[PDB]
């Protein structure tokens, strides 16, 4: 596991979303269910808790973009990148940005958005890519096909808790 | 060495400890035995000091258990997961949970009990998992040869001092 420069990470425990905009892809639940669910695979392991905003600045601004889109990294069009996330920090860092050249979808018949989430969430709270094959955060989205089958690799529980730590109320083996 | 976020630890010097339940796989006398070697290896680093309850509630309760159990984190069967324990604090905190689902031994020829239990009393009185290699508090601690060679790396001296200081004498 790797972490960014400095190892940024968030003071509060407690941390915002939002959800800015909407992809033609998936309907309005399929998006918001995606994204608590990428954010619940990194609560279970450390003190962390999201509430969501629906107005205002949120820690993290998720948003869907196509090419040039406001800031300092423009989107690749069909396939390549599928998204990208900023290190903690005010403003634009936590952010997390999805490619909508894309076909988002709730299964594995595009590019599923829970599993790019939970990946980008991930950098949004301040694990960097892997050198571990088989983590979520290991730069390399593929050929999966069980979401029934889901669980955070070792790497990515010792790099999240090197952070933040495990959660209060669990026990450590 | 690492320790749990927030750094939480225990307010006071004198803990209390209870053995709740027992294990089939061994005689009473050997769990007991297991148990306090186990308080005794980090007794002897710091001005920690131990006593025993039959009754009532103890800062860290020792119990044996399968699958769901009293709390939200149920065991797996044989091997993997071979024990649990929580951080310092009230109730369920502190406490150390055993897999009965393992062969808890007084030997090398099962999951050793004492070895076991030393890495999760380190759990009750603040030490999360360490990157040393040779330390007690390594997830794969279970290697060390617990009886003849066994010795407190220096880094668990240096975590659990960092908390609770060393030995006043
Ligand atoms: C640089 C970064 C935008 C790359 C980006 C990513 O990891 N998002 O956090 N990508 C990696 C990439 C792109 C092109 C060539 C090789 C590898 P991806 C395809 O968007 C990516 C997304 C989800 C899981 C794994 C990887
Ligand atoms: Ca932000
Ligand atoms: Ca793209
Ligand atoms: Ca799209
Ligand atoms: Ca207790
Ligand atoms: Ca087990
Ligand atoms: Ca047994
Ligand atoms: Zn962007
Ligand atoms: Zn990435
Ligand atoms: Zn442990
Ligand atoms: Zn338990």
């Amino acid at each position: 596991f790797r972490t960014f420069p400095g190892i940024p990470k968030w003071r509060k425990t407690h941390l915002t979303y939002r959800i800015v905009n909407y992809t033609p892809d998936l309907p309005k639940d399929a998006v918001d269910s995606a994204v608590e669910k990428a954010l619940k695979v990194w609560e279970e392991v450390t003190p962390l808790t999201f509430s969501r905003l629906y107005e205002g600045e949120a820690d993290i601004m998720i948003s869907f973009a196509v090419r040039e889109h406001g800031d300092f990294y423009p989107f690749d069009g069909p396939g390549n990148v599928l998204a990208h996330a900023y290190a903690p920090g005010p403003g634009i860092n936590g952010d997390a940005h999805f490619d909508d050249d894309e076909q988002w979808t709730k299964d594995t018949t595009g590019t599923n958005l829970f599993l790019v989430a939970a990946h980008e969430i991930g950098h949004s709270l301040g694990l960097f890519h892997s050198a571990n094959t088989e983590a979520l955060m290991y730069p390399l989205y593929h050929s999966l096909t069980d979401l029934t089958r889901f669980r955070l690799s070792q790497d990515d529980i010792n790099g999240i808790q090197s952070l933040y730590g495990p959660p209060p109320d669990s026990p450590e083996t």
